[PDB]
C-alpha cells in the first residue's frame, strides 16, 4: 500500500499519520494541536481505520526512513516521529518548518 500515504500528503497541509493504539500519537496530537495553525491543515490521518498499518508502515519506512508512528508530514516534508517533533517544538524549529507551508495564522 503506497498510494494511501502518497496521495494523503500534499504540500500546504500538515498531514500526520497516526493510530489511536499508539500512546505516542496522543502526544503528537496535543503537541501539534497546541500551536496556532491554518484551520484544516492539521490532519491526523489514521493507519488502522481504513487500511493496513502493516503495509503503510513498511512503505513509510522506505519513503521516510522509519515506520514507527506518529509520523508528521509538514507540507510534503516528513519531519520524523514524536522524538523529533518534541525537539522541533522545544527548539521552536517546528514553527518555522510550518509557516513555510502557509500554516501559522
Amino acid at each position: 500500500a503506497q498510494e494511501f500515504v502518497n496521495c494523503k500528503i500534499q504540500p500546504g497541509k500538515v498531514v500526520v499519520f497516526i493510530k489511536p493504539t499508539c500512546p505516542y500519537c496522543r502526544r503528537a496530537q496535543e503537541i501539534l494541536s497546541q500551536l496556532p495553525i491554518k484551520q484544516g491543515l492539521l490532519e491526523f490521518v489514521d493507519i488502522t481505520a481504513t487500511n493496513h498499518t502493516n503495509e503503510i508502515q513498511d512503505y513509510l519506512q522506505q519513503l521516510t526512513g522509519a515506520r514507527t508512528v506518529p509520523r508528521v508530514f509538514i507540507g510534503k516534508d516528513c519531519i520524523g516521529g514524536c522524538s523529533d517533533l518534541v525537539s522541533l517544538q522545544q527548539s521552536g524549529e517546528l514553527l518555522t518548518r510550518l509557516k513555510q507551508i502557509g500554516a501559522l495564522q
